C-alpha cells in the first residue's frame, strides 16, 4: 500500500516505530505531545498504514491528533494586592490606552471589544506582551496580532452588549511556567459562578490612588445578584437597559474592591474546585466612573454565553 512520510504534529513529534523511513502497509508510527504542558486529545496517537494508503488511528480516524496546551494552572484594580510570578500566567498586556487580555491555547487572546476596537479599525497590529508583571519593563515575551475578531453584535460607543473580542497571534507562544492559558468555562461552570461565589480580577488598571499600577495587581470579589446590578445602573446618565443578560456584576455593597479603567479586557477568573483549574467567567467591561464606590459594581461580559462564538472563530481560523 505505502502511506508516505507522516504529517508533523504541532507541539509534538512523529516518530517511526517499525524503523526510520518505514512507511508501508501495516507499518506503525507514534505521535507524541509534551505531556507536561500539552495534552494529546483525539486518540492515543498510534497510527497504522491501512489498505487505502492513509495513516489511520486506532479509532479509525484519518486525521491528526491534537496537542492542546494545559490550561488554568496557577501558583495560587481597587483594593487588591500585588501578583506573584505564575499567579496569572494567562495575563496579557495590550498596548491605544492600557488594556489587557487572557491567553487561550498558545495563539489566541481573549479581550474586550472596546479595548481593541479603535486599534483594529486603524488597521495597525496590536503590541501584545506576556510573561511580565511590570507594565513598563523592557523584558517580556513579544507577540503580534495576525487578526482581530470583534463580536458582530458589538456597537462601539452605544453600550457594552457583546463586548468581547478574539486576537489571533502571528505565531504560537512558547508555553512555560510563567506563560500558560486560562480554561474556557464548561457546561457545569455556572455552578462556580452563583451569587456570592468569588472571582478574581487582575490587571494594571487604576488603583485606589487614582493612577495605573506599575506591577500586576489582583483582587477577589463576589458575584452580585443580577437584579441588584441592573438597579445600580438604571439611572442617569446610563442608557435604558445598560446591564444585559450577557453581563455579570461583581463587587461589594460597601465598596472597596473593584476593577477599574485600565483593567479592560482582563479575565475575571474562577476556580473549578474539582478539576483544580482556573477558568474565565467574565471579561472586564465597564462600570461607573468612580471605581470602588459602594454599590457601583464592576460589569463584566458573561463569557459562557459566547462559547459557541469563540469556538466558531477558533475552529475556523
Ligand atoms: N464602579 C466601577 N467602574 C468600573 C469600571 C469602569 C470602566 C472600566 C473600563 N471600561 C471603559 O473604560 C469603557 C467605558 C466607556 C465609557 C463609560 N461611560 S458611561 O457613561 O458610564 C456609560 C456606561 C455604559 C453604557 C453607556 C455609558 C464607561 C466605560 C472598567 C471598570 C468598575 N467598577
Amino acid at each position: 500500500v505505502d502511506c508516505g512520510p507522516p504529517d508533523d504534529l504541532p507541539s509534538g513529534r512523529v516518530e517511526y516505530i517499525t524503523g526510520p523511513g518505514v512507511t508501508t502497509y501495516k507499518a506503525v508510527i507514534q505521535y507524541s505531545c509534551e505531556e507536561t504542558f500539552y495534552t494529546m486529545k483525539v486518540n492515543d496517537g498510534k497510527y497504522v498504514c491501512e489498505a487505502d494508503g492513509f495513516w489511520t488511528s486506532s479509532k479509525g480516524e484519518k486525521s491528526l491528533p491534537v496537542c492542546e496546551p494545559v490550561c488554568g494552572l496557577s501558583a495560587r484594580i481597587y483594593g487588591g494586592q500585588k501578583a506573584k510570578p505564575g499567579d496569572f500566567p494567562w495575563q496579557v498586556l495590550i498596548l491605544g490606552t492600557t488594556a489587557a487580555g487572557a491567553l487561550l491555547y498558545d495563539n489566541w487572546v481573549l479581550t474586550a471589544a472596546h479595548a481593541v476596537y479603535e486599534q483594529k479599525h486603524d488597521a495597525s497590529a496590536l503590541d501584545i506582551r506576556m510573561g511580565t508583571l511590570k507594565r513598563l519593563s523592557p523584558h517580556y515575551t513579544q507577540a503580534w496580532s495576525e487578526a482581530v475578531f470583534i463580536h458582530e453584535g458589538y456597537t462601539h460607543d452605544a453600550g457594552f452588549d457583546n463586548d468581547i473580542a478574539l486576537i489571533k497571534l502571528n505565531n504560537k507562544v512558547v508555553i512555560n511556567s510563567n506563560i500558560t492559558p486560562i480554561c474556557l468555562p464548561r457546561k457545569e461552570a455556572e455552578s462556580f459562578m452563583r451569587t456570592d461565589d468569588i472571582g478574581t480580577a487582575s490587571g494594571w488598571g487604576l488603583t485606589q490612588r487614582g493612577f495605573l499600577a506599575r506591577n500586576l495587581m489582583y483582587v477577589d470579589i463576589p458575584i452580585v445578584d443580577h437584579q441588584k446590578c441592573t438597579a445600580a445602573y438604571e439611572k442617569p446618565p446610563y442608557p435604558r437597559g445598560s446591564v444585559t443578560a450577557n453581563m455579570l456584576c461583581a463587587g461589594l455593597e460597601s465598596g472597596g474592591k473593584d476593577s477599574c479603567r485600565g483593567d479592560s479586557g482582563g479575565a475575571l477568573v474562577f476556580l473549578d474546585s474539582e478539576t483544580e483549574r482556573w477558568f474565565v467567567g467574565g471579561i472586564v467591561s465597564w462600570g461607573s466612573m468612580n471605581c470602588g464606590e459602594a454599590g457601583q459594581y464592576g460589569v463584566y461580559t458573561k463569557v459562557i454565553n459566547y462559547i459557541p462564538w469563540i469556538e466558531n472563530i477558533i475552529s475556523d481560523f
